[PDB]
């Protein structure tokens, strides 16, 4: 088994290299989640409450809301360059 | 076996280069998930409440809302650019 | 087994690569999810709520809405690009 | 078993390099979760209440907002450059 | 087992190097979880509260508000550059 990445460069290259090699309630095993993994205004309410909630005679009002003003704003995401320009003007 | 990527090079290129090799309630097992992910505004409200939850006599009001003034701008996404101009005015 | 990807260069390339090579309730088993994978504005409200919610006399009232101002610009998504000119405006 | 990445250079190049080598309530087992991460804004309410909550006679009322101008600018994420010119201006 | 990164330079390259080789209520057991992990603005309200809370005849009431006027401005986030120029004018 062999592998080659890249061997000979000359000049002003802009890499982004990842190499995996692999020889042989909520349950996770042997796993490889997240690798140049990007997230952005990301929510999450109730999770995994539990294994009896609200078993006998339960009132519940759960309300949700999400406004106001937000605002992003990116010039390169995960995208390498190279004798260029990149800018932001506002 | 034998994996060959990109062996000589003479320049600036903009490059992304990911290599997977392989030899051999919520459950999981043996995998890869996010490689290179991009995740922008993800919501998620109830996900794995329990295993008998609200199980006899259960009065409930599920209300949800997503309004409000949000914005997003992205020049250049998963794209490696060279000898080149990105741009954003405002 | 071989395989030979992108071997000589002589230039600026702009390149996106990916190789996978392989030899040999909710439940998953030696799997690839995801690559290059992207989201926008994904949502999902009630997912694996137990083995057994609102068993008996249960009264419930579910209600969704999704509203509001949103904007999303984007230049190039998984669009690698060269000698170019890649520009917003606003 | 071999793995040869980048043996040569000759310049400025701008690298990112990652490289895995394998050989052979909430639950997790042998795992590899983040490298190269990236989380903007990520919010999350309950989580892992308990074995038991609300199990008798419970009134919840759970309300939850998100608001207020709020702002990111980012110039160059997960990307490298070389010999080129990155900027923001306000 | 082999692995060979880099061997040869003659310049000034940028690099961001990691290298993993491996041979062989929450719980966690065996693993790698942060390697250039970034987080900005993370919230998280109620978490692993216990294993019998609000038990019995509980009155809740909770309430979560994220206002106000912030800011965030970066340049170059994991983002090696090379004979370049990075700014930020305001």
């Amino acid at each position: 088994l062999m592998v080659k990445v890249l061997d000979a460069v000359r000049g002003s290259p802009a890499i982004n290299v990842a190499v995996h090699v692999f020889r042989k309630l909520t349950a996770e095993e042997e796993f490889v989640e997240g690798i140049y993994k990007v997230e952005i205004d990301t929510k999450s309410y109730w999770k995994a409450l539990g294994i009896s909630p609200f078993h006998e005679h339960a009132e519940v009002v759960f309300t949700a809301n999400d406004s106001g003003p937000r605002r992003y704003t990116i010039a390169a995401l995960l995208s390498p360059y190279s004798y260029s320009t990149t800018a932001v003007v506002t």
